[PDB]
């Protein structure tokens, strides 16, 4: 149970954005059923008032927390992998869209999750902005904890992989579209019953075992990192 507070640009922070630039849903209740309209943009997806601007080349960081801003973040037993995508805002995530940006899964030398090096980064996760087209973006981050997902939801709807969704509206501004977008996958519909990594028993299977979903991130992403950029306290 996780929800989205904010971006960083630059390791500079943006300010609350909930309802604001973040789309943000009414409470952090995950999202289970593969096939809603929900996988989008989770379950109150509407154009918000404001959207943030950033040059290609950018640290783009969100900002995750619990019940209130940087807590607990996301309960301990919620391990799982951390995922970025972008897709055209004319879009509105509709149709074959999505491109991964950034994925992170199990870190074998550290014996981590994505989710457990979130707790320790106060939220934090970051990507950087690619040289696409300048315009109007929604940026897609993706926790899934797998913690349940032994079971699938479409067989057992107390149960199943719980995809904790956020899209934040972005517009890039100084871009040379060197690396312009290719096609992407839709979401609903990317991820099925039998993708990788949406049944998973993370108890008894080896984590270095564990393969995200698909797609595989971009060749044009510009990479990211799962790690504190700035501190809350201080404001
Ligand atoms: O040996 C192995 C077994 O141990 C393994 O069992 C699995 C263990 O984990 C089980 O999942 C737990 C389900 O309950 C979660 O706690 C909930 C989370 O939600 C809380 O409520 C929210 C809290 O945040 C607020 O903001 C929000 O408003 C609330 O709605 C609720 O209070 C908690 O109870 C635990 O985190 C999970 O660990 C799982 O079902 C078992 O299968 O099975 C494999 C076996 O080998
Ligand atoms: C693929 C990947 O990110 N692996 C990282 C590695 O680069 C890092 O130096 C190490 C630190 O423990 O943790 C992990
Ligand atoms: C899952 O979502 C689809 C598509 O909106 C819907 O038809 C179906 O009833 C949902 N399943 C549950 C259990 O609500
Ligand atoms: C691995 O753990 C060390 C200390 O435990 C930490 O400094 C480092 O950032 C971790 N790696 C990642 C990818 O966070
Ligand atoms: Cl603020
Ligand atoms: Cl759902
Ligand atoms: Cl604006
Ligand atoms: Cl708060
Ligand atoms: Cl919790
Ligand atoms: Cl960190
Ligand atoms: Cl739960
Ligand atoms: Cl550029
Ligand atoms: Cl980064
Ligand atoms: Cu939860």
């Amino acid at each position: 149970h996780t929800l989205v507070w904010g971006v960083w640009v630059n390791g500079v922070d943006q300010g609350d954005g909930r309802n604001i630039y973040i789309r943000s849903p009414p409470n952090n209740n995950p999202v289970k059923n593969l096939t809603s309209p929900d996988m989008t943009c989770n379950v109150d997806n509407r154009v918000v008032p404001k959207s943030v601007p950033v040059n290609a080349g950018d640290t783009l960081t969100f900002e995750w927390y619990h019940n209130t801003r940087d807590d607990d973040i996301i309960a301990s037993s919620h391990h799982g992998p951390i995922a970025v995508y972008i897709a055209p805002a004319a879009s509105n995530g509709q149709g074959n869209v999505w491109v991964k940006l950034f994925e992170d899964a199990y870190n074998v030398t550290n014996s981590t999750w994505a989710v457990d090096r979130l707790i320790t980064a106060h939220g934090q996760h970051s990507v950087v902005v690619p040289h696409v087209a300048p315009g109007d973006y929604l940026f897609r981050a993706e926790i899934i904890a797998l913690h349940e997902a032994d079971s699938l939801y479409s067989q057992n709807p107390i149960r199943g992989a719980q995809f904790y969704i956020s899209c934040a509206q972005i517009t890039i501004n100084s871009s040379d579209d060197s690396t312009p977008l290719p096609a992407g996958v839709p979401f609903p519909g990317a991820y099925t019953d039998s993708t990788p990594g949406i049944q998973f028993n993370i108890y008894t299977t080896p984590a270095t075992s564990y393969v995200a979903p698909p797609p595989s991130v971009w060749s044009g992403a510009l990479g990211g990192s799962i790690a504190q950029v700035g501190d809350a306290s201080l404001e």
